[PDB]
């Protein structure tokens, strides 16, 4: 009898309803008199009005439903929102149920309690309009449309008993993520996983237009839903007693196929891809509220979203419509004298922990448990001379990242856009395979590591495949993302959404408990110009990245394989920060051991002693490199510069932390003003060598003393298609470039000199000559290590 | 048969008896192989021991037994320290309960999770060997003894049903704050309040020397504990079989005289103070330990203090004597093979809330509301001329007090020891009378305010006084401490408690909410020399507060009443932070609006435009005040100078928060170097005048660029018996000697002002001499006001 | 050797000497701080029940010369003890001066007032407390948070009735205790270490050094007869171990460093000529202290004290404190003095910038040094002790 519906109970569910709804437009509107005791005065009204009303119906009538299926199935839910501004509806739901009372104990449930709960939203020195942190029982901030499918999915991600429900907009579907974001059903593993129910809310009207998916047959509706994996249910209709019984069995029939397909999985006797439940919904936008106020409708048009009326304080006739928009919920009944809800709203609340608004998975931090890291020198390369031994450095990751899986089966996962293949990480490839859950020919067998059962999600989409991984960190797991560079802009949108998490969860609120960090891997940087990806790289992602606070995000460059354990050990311990480490594929030098890694990597600056000519002296010029391309540029122009001038001292600097540059007042991780000064002397030319935008480093360097000495070389543009010295030479980041600048800038090189400087040019000249000539560089310019 | 056991539960309470001293000892000692699987190797041994062991078998077997009582009569308890080393006692019990692992999701119930709680304790990067804030469940550091009574007592202030067992130590007892504080049963009102169930570890020796109050007749002994006015009872033995019998029966006996107790002042049948149980226990140190190690005894002496065997790695013999001791604990019965504690133990562990570890007392920041505080600009006093009118200071902050009191009935109380009347702060008798639940005479009805029910404590023991905010605060509720500045030397031990306390809540601690701040009022300064107070007052109280870090503390100086209502009002608002007040009782000048003081405290130092000579121009000199009579004196000192010297350009700068001195860069609270350079300007001789000790100023304001301008005039010295104006002589603090320093700093009146300084020299003499024959200074200085 | 036995004796002779007019004072600290050598001739008085086990562990008797009592208010015992005309010691743990912060401030108050004003008071025995176990040993006793703030507060009174010592080792130890006992109108506070140190003087060179109270060391001076690049100052005993290991480490990588120690045992003594005729003269400080070469003062306590008392000086410019900031939850003892940067490492990385011509020459041992501090850092979170050569270092010149 679980889809049917007793009427004395659907009395106490419609009258959640329509506390949820009388109180999201109290906190939208009223400022004083909640319970309007008092007849309506314009003191009592808000002068701007931020609210969003359109959402607001579905939402509460969505959450009060499912409150019943918890009651009955004993279920634990997130609610993760999709359209984001259905916040008042949240925020409703969470104070009847008492859980926001008990995080703010300022907005206890009472009548003084409901002034202060109206009168902080949408205010100054108050919650938000949007699904904030300070939202208790919500991971997703919802400001941006589009990415709130991929975060139920993430939550859900290790996670066998959780069920997430999605609320997805109409509108917010003709977005590019959200459209890839139904196809995640087939990552996601019936067995090991929890079950997502995603819910459309067709409500007919965006902000200003009719949506798209609205405008189709119901025939189309349902065949692009059917393609898209999911088993199709719709409701329909705008009378409360009919979507009440509707939705109630709709509900119902939809939770016993989710527990039918995981049970079926767990046992074993259905290992197939299932057709997952969803339900559509035509409810009118506002069906609650106003239906015509100007001569206009309001109720169930794009009229109904976040302005019922644009005037209330100017027109006493809309604060009257107002009025009795109030009174059509029947307020007296629902809340007592002292302002808390009825008895009747208290039973059917759900007690304790299993409340969606305070569920644990929502504020992951508790859940978070710090990960097992296997020690990383044990898979560190072994170096006898620094500069001199040649390996790739993406093989030791890929190994220590295989160990982390098997040390930590469970909370821990890798994602790539299909270039883990790629990226030479196939060491992941032996205990561990890629999960597809589809058809499978032998073919496949032997070409693909292909399974139901694995911890490395590949898509194509950067926007769903990045969507997961921060619900999985807002849950209280690890993950750790590798990609290319070049498509690193694909998902610039979805960083800055993680990065306000982040930002606000940190200062802002106090409840908020620390959740793992976010990792992202960059490789085929825009230097060596693989195969794949287009032939304009760009490196501008490190620099919007920047833009945002160095409190929130930190960038790493290793120069080696090493130097890249040493970082990715590290950045796996961190919580609050969002770490993008951007390592080459193709194999380089080797320059420090996996001792002098661990060093290196713990000041973020330091002196390379082997490669620094003179000790004890003042050095003549600092010559500095950030990335592993431009370093062995930058170490090759030191061999040139060290064997035509004997008597010239240079002191080689190589930084992996960018922010390090930052001074001591910007934020106390940078160095200090005499620290700075000890590694870039105060009156000495330097020569940095960047990896990037040049300019990124003059930004973080402002405020230095020695920033007028300073010289960025770094990336500019990119031909057509460039040998990788050829690509250096136009950017003038080789080691003949960096060469010839060594020479104008030390003052008592710029007479000697000249002979050297006309060799560099020739040397210049000859190289991009054999480049046109024969395609590929010589071999003693690829076959180049450490002379000393 | 509450008072009796079954034989069953008794093995069962033993049980986890058994399993605490386990841990105990495991965190102590062991930092690998945590349930001894293997033989014991030095390997397995921490390196350094710190841990304490002589508190830990008396805290583990009062906290079982307490956990026995809360399941039957389910109460709720804090179990506030007293030895405070006995940590590894409360850190296993908490582990044991499940409220460890729910806190520290690493430390989970597992035998990994075993390795990691043994390993983190007394350990770089771990918890410390004392009850620090990262100890789940506790209020009370416990590094400081003698101060953990009067916690007890303030936890349960307004808190009706909570009770709070405080285990008190014999050698603490020695301590005068700990003999004082017995005393606070008269203050507890038992018909609002809840119960506080005191328990003496009579163990007879301290870590050298038997303790005092083991040395003394039991005759004598109960007749100490009849004086301070609570029912003892006894329990003594070494024997667990007849220990467990006789321990549970009196804390079934006392429990229910509480209830008893409590119910009887409820019903107001029985209303009079009643004699509060009391508990004794005469259980050797260390009982459950070895006896004999090195051929001395170490079970019951000092011996067992901390070490029970000095040596373990140097000597193989004392490692199997450790051996052998964790072996006598069985511990293969306690643990299943996952390392979880057995069914046993989790029956008899209290169910969720109700874990008294886990009590939402203990985190009172979650417990904490708001202060509802009414606008202090009813309140203020109103000027037409600043600086010449004349109305006493505490008269505003009294009223304004009594408003707070009537608008927060529950949550906020004042103290005073003794001084409140003195204060004159007899507006918040107007509402609501001190308490004293004592006998009464009606000459005490008609001379004090004095009743059951009251909201002001009054007890001029400073220690147990402070001790009570302090548990006050950390509970949740607010306060407000009012006292004189010549005593604050007493609670100068208890403020860096509580200041470290605050400082690693903040930082260090991520689980714990913040409490409300300290408030502390300091009256009568050292320059009115006040009837009472010691003839040298010392401000030196405000010194060692600074000393402290400016992120935990701040310090204001309120010059005239509203001034003070602002502070008072701001500082009633802040969460994390200890507020000391300075003001003066003695009428004096008011300078400040309504509306311009709260402009004055948001910006905490700022330019007085009345008291400036000339605006639009660059000043000759900048006077400062930071206190309220040196205000007075450099406003005076600024009369005499435009009086003498037309073209003189004065600008006056008054300070209310004293680290706004300090640099941007040390916090960023203090002002900016550019805004430090507008309000004293680079070059210009500043003449500060500040209220204690000169030297204070010197620290703040080091770094700053004009700091060796800077010329501080402060306390230095006092004579036996002095004037007011004769005072601020000798302290060069005069209005003539502030116009005498001015002349000597300012370039171009150094030869113009000769004359006036042979004036000035002149006025000091003569004041003096009239103080000589008079007693009393001339009526012009007493009735001076602003000329201008 | 510890340094704590050599007083305890020295203690122990006194009493035999005077058994009338001479007692000793300790919060049950006596027989913690390693003091039981004045155990072998008296014994504690209790007067009370007495019990066969007390007799083999505890020094108990009805006649006795030693008070021990936990609440130290009742000091009180000892502050009428010499204005009875007698004399006292007192030794107790810094971690616990706070207790005693008011009672103190009177009794000075009373020497300033019958020394000065009142002619007919004759003068009495001065107050002599020993503070042990400082904050950076961080003993199993005490609070993790222990604050050295005593020995300001003490400052804040006048160096006409306050003295303060800082000896670095037990021969020193005894010349300020034999000194002090000799005083009158004085509160003498002496600050030294229970844990086993170095020791850097001998009998006779301890007092030549508590003479002047401020001497440079000639072993530990690199270079005589030449102007220092750098001078080097500790006033603690813990931060002189440091100061000193800072001295090895900057010899050893700069041998043309010329480098000067001085130690400073009685603090006022860097009050100016002015301020009191105790202080040291102007030119006696520059002769000390260098008018224009850096001074890198390693103090125990917190650092502003030194900017106080030296603030009239004319080189207070050039003069660098490092001292206690704030202290961790549970550390090592090295690992202490990192977070408070007065670890050897910390002081030569500030050596190198202070130097005007180590600052280019430098950059290679200041980014050797600062690997050092975090591989014994690292060292220090693996095992919970620091590395062996830590702490059986010694001199090595
Ligand atoms: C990519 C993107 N396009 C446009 C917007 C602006 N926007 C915010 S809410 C909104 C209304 C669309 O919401 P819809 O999915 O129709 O939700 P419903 O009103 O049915 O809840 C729009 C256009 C946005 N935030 N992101
Ligand atoms: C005022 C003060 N003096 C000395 C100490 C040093 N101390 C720390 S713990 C301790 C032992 C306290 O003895 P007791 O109260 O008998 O405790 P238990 O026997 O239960 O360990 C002492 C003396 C202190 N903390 N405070
Ligand atoms: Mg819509
Ligand atoms: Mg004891």
């Amino acid at each position: 009898d679980i889809a049917t519906l007793s009427p004395n109970e659907q009395a106490a569910i419609d009258a959640w309803w329509r506390a949820a709804n009388y109180l999201s437009v109290g906190q939208i509107y009223l400022r004083d008199n909640p319970l309007l005791q008092e007849p309506l005065r314009p003191e009592h009204i808000k002068q701007r009005l931020l609210g969003h009303w359109g959402s607001d119906p579905g939402l509460s009538f969505v959450y009060v439903h499912l409150n019943r299926l918890i009651r009955r199935l004993d279920l634990n839910l997130i609610y993760v929102t999709g359209p984001g501004h259905g916040a008042p509806a949240l925020l409703a739901n969470a104070w009847l149920e008492g859980t926001y009372s008990e995080v703010y104990p300022n907005c206890q449930q009472s009548t003084a309690g409901l002034q202060q709960f109206f009168k902080q939203f949408s205010f100054p020195g108050g919650i938000g309009s949007h699904c904030t942190p300070e939202t208790p029982g919500s991971i997703h901030e919802g400001g941006e449309l589009g990415y709130s499918l991929s975060h139920a999915f993430g939550a859900a991600l290790d996670n066998p008993d959780l069920i997430v429900a999605c609320v997805i907009g109409d509108g917010e579907a003709e977005t590019g993520p959200l459209a890839t974001s139904w196809h995640s059903n087939k990552f996601l593993n019936p067995a090991q996983d929890g079950a997502v129910l995603p819910i459309l809310h067709l409500n007919g009207y965006k902000i200003a237009n009719p949506t798209l998916l609205s405008r189709i047959s119901h025939e189309e509706l349902r065949s692009l839903f059917i393609g898209y994996g999911y088993e199709p249910f719709f409701v329909e209709g705008n009378d409360p007693a009919i979507l009440h019984g509707v939705m109630a069995s709709t509900l119902a029939t939809c939770v016993q196929k989710i527990q039918a397909i995981q049970a079926a999985a767990r046992s074993g006797e259905s290992s197939d891809r299932p057709m997952w439940p969803m339900i559509v919904l035509r409810t009118p936008k506002g069906w609650t509220g106003p239906a015509t106020i100007k001569g206009h409708v309001v109720e169930g048009s794009w009229r109904s979203h976040q302005v019922p009326m644009a005037d209330v304080l100017t027109n006493p006739e809309h604060l009257q419509l107002l009025e009795d928009w109030l009174r059509s919920y029947r307020p007296e009944e629902l809340f007592d004298a002292s302002g808390a809800p009825v008895a009747e709203l208290q039973a059917i609340a759900p007690i304790g922990d299993r409340r969606m608004s305070a569920n644990p998975v929502t504020n992951g931090g508790l859940l978070r448990r710090a990960l097992t890291l296997p020690d990383f020198r044990d898979q560190a390369v072994s170096v006898p001379a620094p500069g001199k031994s040649r390996a790739d450095s993406t093989r030791p990751l890929g190994q220590f990242l295989r160990e982390v899986i098997r040390h930590n089966p469970d909370n821990f996962r890798l994602f790539g856009p299909d270039e883990t293949a790629s990226n030479r990480l196939d060491a992941v490839y032996e205990v561990t395979s890629k999960v597809w859950l589809g058809d499978r020919i032998p073919e496949d067998e032997d070409g693909g590591h292909l399974s139901d059962r694995g911890r490395v999600m590949e898509i194509l989409s950067e926007h769903t495949l990045e969507g997961w991984l921060e619900a999985y960190l807002l849950t209280g797991r690890h993950g750790f993302f590798a990609t290319y560079e070049a498509f690193a802009h694909v998902i610039d949108s979805m960083v800055n959404q993680h990065a306000k998490w982040l930002d606000v969860s940190k200062r802002e609120v106090d409840w908020r408990a620390p959740v793992s960090s976010l990792n992202i891997l960059l490789s085929s940087t825009v230097w060596r110009q693989d195969h794949n990806g287009f032939s304009h790289q760009d490196p501008g992602f490190i620099d919007l990245v920047t833009n945002k606070s160095a409190r929130v995000t930190r960038i790493y460059l290793p120069p080696d394989a090493n130097c890249l354990l040493s970082v990715a050990d590290h950045c796996l311990r961190s919580t609050d920060y969002i770490n993008v480490i951007v390592a080459d594929k193709q194999s380089h030098l080797q320059y420090l051991d996996a001792e002098a890694a661990a060093r290196h990597c713990a000041k973020g600056i330091g002196i390379w002693d082997w490669a620094s000519n003179d000790q004890g002296a003042s050095p003549d010029v600092v010559i500095a490199s950030c990335g592993d391309v431009v370093t062995l540029e930058a170490l090759a122009a030191t061999a040139l510069l060290r064997e035509h001038f004997p008597d010239l001292k240079i002191r080689f600097v190589n930084v992996v932390d960018l922010f390090r540059l930052q001074p001591d007042t910007e934020h106390p991780h940078g160095l200090s003003d005499r620290d700075f000064d000890s590694l870039f002397t105060v009156d000495k030319p330097i020569i940095f060598n960047f990896h990037g935008y040049p300019w990124l480093i003059h930004k973080l360097a402002y405020r230095r003393h020695n920033h007028n000495n300073l010289h960025v070389r770094g990336y500019k543009e990119v031909g057509n298609i460039n040998t990788p010295l050829e690509l250096a030479i136009r950017n003038q980041v080789d080691r003949f470039n960096l060469a010839i600048d060594v020479i104008d800038r030390v003052p008592h090189l710029r007479d000697r000199g000249a002979h050297v400087k006309e060799w560099l040019k020739d040397q210049i000249h000859d190289h991009i000559q054999y480049a046109y000539q024969e395609g590929i560089d010589r071999p003693e310019i690829n076959q180049w290590q450490w002379p000393f």
